[PDB]
């Protein structure tokens, strides 16, 4: 299980995204996969009080990816995601990056 | 930097199911900057390969010196995961983790 691309790309800046796109190198079994997202940066809020960011996670219409739907608006910051993708191999491998919200 | 110096539950301990989970630390506590997450890392009857958030709330301590974790739902027999962010006035965080179960 390896992450081949992910929408927003990974350091970019963008408009908010209505999902973020998660695509693998393998078929996930998603009960065993997630996801979450964080807003780490924000102007006038401070550098050391990151804020989970309520998401939804759902199987995307290839099997080999997942998308995350926020539960609430993206405020223009920074945010970070943090994936954990399990395949038919059942060993879970995690990773996360950033990008920008302008 | 401040240390985790104990916690309720203890770390690696099985208890019966805790109203809140005090951490306590070696420093006051900056805690707007500070927090923790709870997951359920283990259940019977359910995967193990599918660990659940537990959503919870953050509050200060009596003592400055610590922080308390109060659940926002029941916590049924099982394994947990509790994850903390501690800073004190030098600004810096500090990152720990401990697992402990409910019977």
């Amino acid at each position: 299980p390896e992450l081949k691309s992910s929408v927003p790309q990974a350091d970019s800046a963008v408009a908010a995204p209505e999902k973020i796109q998660l695509n693998f190198s393998e078929n996930l079994t998603v009960k065993f996969s997630g996801a979450k997202l964080t807003m780490t940066g924000m102007k006038g809020m401070s550098s050391h009080s990151p804020m989970p960011v309520a998401a939804k996670v759902a199987p995307g219409a290839d099997p080999k990816s997942m998308v995350i739907i926020p539960r609430e608006p993206l405020p223009a910051g920074t945010y970070r995601v943090d994936w954990r993708a399990v395949s038919s191999d059942t060993h879970p491998i995690t990773g996360n990056y950033t990008f920008t919200v302008k």
